[PDB]
């Protein structure tokens, strides 16, 4: 008894917006994962440090995103129906490295947990029909709009380790997308399992202020000051992988960012760059209206 407005066309989105961003190793069973306490700011079992392993089943959105031949890992990226799935533009198209994948290039895999093992009836591969990056995507400056849409050649199958996240309303951002809360980005970085780390949203002014790269609204920032040391470090993000919250209101994981770009990795105190899902839910229901069904 959790209340979600559906927002997309079942027709058009495929399924899964009903039931987003509850896990069924989690939420479904009544368990928490090991550190959600720890981005109400609260500390149970000790300080953590740094980042760490996800258990199975922690982020059943997470999806990887494969060059086929040779296969290499290129980025994360999340499932949001069992159709759509959301990455970053830079990970397909980047110009001054020669950079354009389409459709046929690549494949994604969905429910790994592990990576020096693979994974009996859990994770899928999965083929490509379609990449859709945003027109307006500026990797010449601040990648501006680093976000691109991939339609799956089939719907995947929900398990307890496949299931979408959700994606925010209006009132959802206005709530959560502010500093101080905190939120979780996920990735593979030698570590052997996947990794999780909880930052705290920093205000817009200091965003501004730490970088020469220009800010826009279409990006918001997360991590901690260059001062503080051994904290959770946000380039362990994978690029296109999404930033996740959980909303209080209904105990839901919203996608609220996707990992665009990572800030002073050399230094003590990392600040990620992500691109604001919300201010682009205009473009992202453009795109599935268009060329989901």
């Amino acid at each position: 008894t959790s209340e979600y407005q559906t927002f997309f066309n079942p027709r058009t989105f495929g399924s899964g917006e009903a039931d987003c961003g509850l896990r069924p190793l989690f939420e479904k069973k009544s368990l928490e994962d090991k550190t959600e306490r720890a981005l109400l700011e609260s500390y149970i079992a000790g300080r953590i440090v740094a980042g760490s392993d996800a258990e199975i089943g922690m982020s059943p959105w997470q999806v990887m995103l494969f060059r086929k031949s040779p296969q290499e890992l290129l980025c994360g990226a999340s499932l949001i129906s069992d159709r759509w799935v959301l990455t970053a533009a830079h990970c397909l198209l980047y110009p001054p490295w020669d950079k354009n994948f389409t459709e046929n290039d690549l494949l994604v895999r969905i429910g790994k947990h592990s990576r020096t093992r693979y994974e009996r009836n859990i994770e899928k591969i999965s083929m490509l029909e379609k990449i859709y990056i945003h027109p307006r995507y500026n990797w010449r400056e601040n990648l501006d709009r680093d976000i691109a849409l991939m339609k799956l050649k089939k719907p995947v199958a929900f398990s307890d380790y496949i299931h979408p996240v959700c994606l925010p309303d209006r009132e959802t951002a206005a709530s959560l997308l502010q500093a101080g809360y905190k939120g979780r980005v996920t990735g593979w970085g030698q570590p052997s399992v996947l990794q999780v780390v909880n930052l705290p949203i920093v205000e817009r002014p200091v965003c501004k202020d730490s970088t020469r790269i220009r800010i826009t609204d279409n990006m918001f920032c997360a991590g901690y000051k260059p001062d503080e040391g051994k904290r959770g470090d946000a380039c362990e993000g994978d690029a296109g992988g999404p930033f996740v919250m959980k909303s209080p209101f209904n105990n839901r994981w919203y996608q609220m960012g996707i990992v665009s770009w990572g800030e002073g990795c050399d230094r003590d105190g990392k600040y990620g760059f992500y691109t604001h899902v919300f201010r682009l839910k205009k473009w992202i229901q453009k795109v599935i209206d268009q060329f989901g069904e």
